[PDB]
């Protein structure tokens, strides 16, 4: 629901620990993943729900939980949302090369 989706985007900008942020963006992937609705495309776009991700799997380098499920995350919200790639640019490319430069060393990650 959407008072769901306000919990998952407060608890996602509001801990700043690797363990917490990880599974609550990991159920949020989970929950754009399902077909029941475009409730996960909410048209808000909002790049709060992933920047500070990105920027806690940049600057905790060795957290290869959000090292793995940041990836699954963004892909999942590009593929659901028509509007991220718009959202994007007008960056992330960035993050996305500092994520592969860093600790991308192993396959899982590298995929």
């Amino acid at each position: 629901d959407e008072e769901t989706l306000k919990k998952l985007i407060v608890r996602l900008n509001n801990v700043q620990e690797g363990k917490q942020i990880e599974t609550l963006v990991q159920i949020l992937e989970d929950l754009l993943v399902f077909t029941y609705s475009e409730h996960a495309s909410k048209l808000f776009q909002g790049k709060n729900i992933h920047v500070p991700l990105l920027i806690v799997l940049d600057s905790y380098m060795r957290v290869a939980s959000v090292q793995q499920v940041g990836w699954s995350l963004l892909c999942k919200l590009i593929e659901v949302c028509p509007g991220t790639m718009q959202s994007l640019m007008g960056g992330v490319h960035q993050l996305i090369l500092k994520m592969l430069t860093v600790h991308n060393a192993s396959v899982n990650l590298s995929v």
